[PDB]
């Protein structure tokens, strides 16, 4: 009898006490899981990690509640000025951009969710550039449950810091970088490829498919009219090696400067994440496994940036 509306499990973030339900789907079956009353901040968010939850329901009749829950959620997050831990604020802002990326990835021809994408892109980086501790309690979220929409907010947060080390200050684009950065790995949305495992052992049938996801990715957003070239750049190159050794073959002089950073970023986030390098390790990793393929630069400052410098 009651109507359920899906809700994105990244969403439900911080300290802010939930005024509705939220039911997980199991034999597609609404079962309650979450309560009125409920909060997610520090330990409290281990009810919504490692169980690959991505989408939740709440009631319909409930929608206004979640709706004013989520907008004071992020209008308090963003908010330089109230004191809240550092932590708070970052497990509710990466949780957001998370979403909006989710969002277009779901609505790829919706202008209004790009856009708003794009705006909070924009507040990422300056909240990011504000705070001295950001960057370092957004690293504190690990990814558990391996979605490429997790991994795109790390490759925009490393991103957004490897462009200050490189003396990248133009605000249009870091704002494009972060947006691409978050956005790069659209290709694998709805993919049947595992992507928590190493490259280098790979089946040659998930290997293939693993090549054509930028080529797929770029193509499929590449003639939108509200798509920014260098997102289009970023989605399609960021596989590409200085050396020319990726998908399309590309070298340095062939590709979108700010592609080459997120390539960079990538590299890092994906021994890290989906190859269980410790991330002391991913440095000379990329050096003695993938010799060639990025910048001795960025790797230096990833280096760094891992590091806390
Ligand atoms: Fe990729
Ligand atoms: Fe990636």
């Amino acid at each position: 009898h009651m109507d359920y509306v899906s809700i994105r499990v990244s969403t439900l973030r911080g300290d802010q006490k939930i005024d509705f339900n939220a039911y997980v789907k199991i034999n597609d079956k609404m079962i309650l899981y979450l309560r009125r009353g409920d909060s997610f901040e520090g330990e409290r968010l281990k009810r919504l990690k490692d169980k690959k939850l991505r989408k939740m329901y709440i009631l319909t009749d409930e929608e206004n509640s979640y709706r004013t829950y989520l907008q004071k959620n992020i209008e308090t997050a963003y908010d330089d000025t109230t004191g809240k831990d550092i932590q708070t604020r970052a497990d509710i802002i990466q949780g957001s951009q998370q979403n909006n990326a989710e969002e277009v990835f779901e609505n790829p021809e919706n202008v209004e969710s790009y856009n708003y994408c794009k705006d909070a892109a924009g507040k990422y980086v300056n909240f990011i550039m504000s705070n001295a501790q950001a960057l370092s309690a957004v690293m504190n979220i690990e990814n558990t449950d391996k979605t490429i929409s997790h991994h795109g907010v790390t490759v925009s947060t490393l991103s957004i810091a490897l462009a200050q080390k490189l003396g990248i200050t133009d605000p249009k684009k870091t704002q494009l970088l972060t947006l691409g950065a978050l956005l790069h790995d659209y290709g694998h949305h709805h993919s049947p490829l595992n992507l928590n495992q190493p490259l280098d052992s790979m089946s040659p049938e998930d290997l293939a498919l693993w090549k054509k996801h930028p080529i797929e990715g770029a193509q499929k957003v590449q003639d939108k009219k509200h798509f920014d070239q260098t997102v289009i750049n970023i989605i399609g190159q960021h596989e590409e090696t200085i050396n020319g050794t990726g998908p399309k073959g590309l070298r340095e002089k062939d590709m979108d400067p700010l592609a080459v950073l997120v390539s960079s970023a990538n590299a890092m986030d994906r021994l890290i994440t989906f190859e269980g390098v410790p991330k002391a390790e991913a440095a000379k990793k990329l050096m003695i496994d993938h010799v060639g393929k990025h910048p001795l630069q960025h790797i230096q400052h990833l280096n760094d940036i891992l590091k806390g410098l």
